[PDB]
């Protein structure tokens, strides 16, 4: 079955941007719950599919998307954060400049759509292989990023920030750029180009 | 095993002048057939994604399974719901109808109204909620199957279900279809639901 | 313009079920923000409507639903909570028993659907004037309860509980029944019947 | 002021054999007319709700405004987008087409494919994104207007736009419509967008 991946750092390593308690709960409780429920839903869906219960299989889809998406999204997120993540590779910077003018503009545009999410969700920087272009998007709830390869995600569920930032989501979204793991994001970019 | 197109319980022209032989023919042989063919292919792709552990790909296939699978579910029910010689609601069904909607005429008006009001493609339904032990009415978008209640009688209001015969005049179609509601089938489904 | 209503109690009066800091932020920050943004969006929508910019008016709808809904929902919520809210009136209890069997069953069923909300939203007990029946429902994000009269709401946005309960939404949803303002809920029921 | 049904820029039979006189006639005189009539009524109800301060009622009217208003918007554009004597894309539009899609034939294939794939009722669009200064393609559900980009060319794939002539065979319709794309209008709209 699916497993909760270990974090690539210790729970306090992203302070002062994200607190120890937030990281601990987010990993050990929130992500764990998506994993546990994902495993259960896959079992129920298998039973429905194997027995020919099409209506029930369809009825189970939202729970698979939510918990499956939760596992997908958090798994990427932990790799996207670092205490010392460096700067974009030269190839990614050049592409950011082509597609957004500058890193400043990319940060502002993605922060803005991310901040604007109504309710729970995620902001993403992605790479579209078909159009050979960087794109930004948001996703509701735990819906996974579709139609482009995920490069950098920003979780704006309230659980991601509230204990530290309270209501002030913009401060969290602006601050998270300080701990963006550009080594990882650049590796994902390089893999997305191949 | 592979899904198949169910034979209709009557010949393509049996429902005239309420529904034309050409509508029935296209509706069964092209529309339903396409949902069945696409459903089989989508189930194969989903089975591959599940077996490979491609969770993102499995989630991405969900809309196509809901649409084609729902199409199969809905139309398969819809054929059993139609007859030239409808008959009448069983005693127990008529009594529950009077209980929950006051009269059959009220039920017909109320279901007809919501069905006519559908914006875009969809369906209207009479169902039975086992939990509350009551009859309810609802609409569904596109081919979304009826959820939360057991389906008893469905009215397809996709433009393909009427445009050839009724043109833009959907209310004529929805009012007329009551003349061919298969109450024998509906009472059976009600009995099974209780 | 719209205004932030004063709470009918002091910020610590719902302890130990809901904390002082949660109540203070929820009222002074979260609800205030919906009010402020609601006022701004109404202005922009007026300009679009008055100048004949239909496309722009439509584009502004989600922001009106979200902030408007936020104002509607929180305004009801503050009246629905009390340190000593009593018990249901006799007329409401009788109706709860008719429509749900018992208060216990109602609490369990509404708590269950409320707990199950994926992402941000609300659980509601409402009264449907047409069917003359109590119903339970959930709403996503700040979508207002539609199709029935709201009687009792449970906010399950993470901001409603996280500072105190952390991830453990079920404990908050089960506990909130201890501070349900049955005087208010019963008054709303009596008004909904007229 | 009150919305009105715009005259078509051509006679109902001018587009044959690609689109039939009966389709054009019904499409303009019944479908578009109904969106216009319903839009006027909904705007009145909305104006009343706003003026009374009935915020819940104003929010509840939003789906009907989006559907009927979008219907008006979309079809009004669609008539200007069709011609027997289309002409050809301006130099500047053809050059941008080659830039963003490689060729016109690629653009046609790509837009045709997504338009054909619409599940239920909707539209396909060529638009211009002013922010990124690029051409994009998209689909919309039901009568949702195209958002985030300026509309240039729209293809209506509601079954009413083709079933009388093409029956179930939507791809014939979508491929054929390119023979009557009004490139003079599209280049104008492109010019205006830049
Ligand atoms: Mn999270
Ligand atoms: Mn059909
Ligand atoms: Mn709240
Ligand atoms: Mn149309």
């Amino acid at each position: 079955k699916h497993t909760l991946p270990d974090l690539p750092f210790d729970y306090a390593d992203l302070e002062p941007v994200i607190s120890h308690e937030i990281m601990q709960l987010h990993h050990q409780k929130n992500h764990a719950t998506y994993v546990n429920n994902l495993n259960q839903i896959e079992e129920k869906l298998h039973e429905a599919v194997s027995k020919g219960n099409l209506k029930e299989a369809i009825a189970l889809q939202p729970a698979l998307k939510f918990n499956g998406g939760g596992h997908i999204n958090h798994s990427i997120f932990w790799t996207n954060l670092a205490k010392d993540g460096g700067e974009p590779s030269k190839e990614l910077m050049d592409t950011i400049k082509r597609d957004f003018g500058s890193l400043d503009n990319l940060q502002k545009r993605l922060s803005d759509i991310t901040i604007a999410v109504q309710g729970s969700g995620w902001g993403w920087l992605g790479y579209c292989k078909k159009d050979k272009i960087l794109k930004i998007a948001t996703c509701a709830n735990q819906d996974p990023l579709e139609g482009m390869v995920p490069l950098f995600g920003i979780d704006v569920w309230e659980h991601a920030y509230y204990l530290q930032y309270k209501n002030v989501r913009p401060d969290y979204v602006h601050a998270i750029w300080k701990i963006a793991n550009w080594k990882n994001i650049s590796e994902r970019f390089a893999n997305a180009r191949q």
